[PDB]
């Protein structure tokens, strides 16, 4: 992603502590989404393109 989703994820990881990482993929995640709620959980609402994210677990892929 670029600098407009960085405050979009910016927001979604930030008290993980390694948030670095979480960056990296939601950056990705917010590539394909092209969107990304503000907020740790429970902000989906705006953005539950995240939510969906499941994978074969039905885990989200991303963090």
């Amino acid at each position: 992603g670029s600098s407009f989703c960085d405050s979009k994820c910016g927001v979604r990881c930030s008290k993980a502590g390694y948030q670095e990482r979480c960056l990296k993929y939601c950056g990705i995640c917010c590539e394909k989404c092209h969107c990304v709620p503000s907020g740790t959980y429970g902000n989906k609402d705006e953005c539950p393109c995240y939510r969906d994210l499941k994978n074969s677990k039905g885990n989200p892929k991303c963090p």
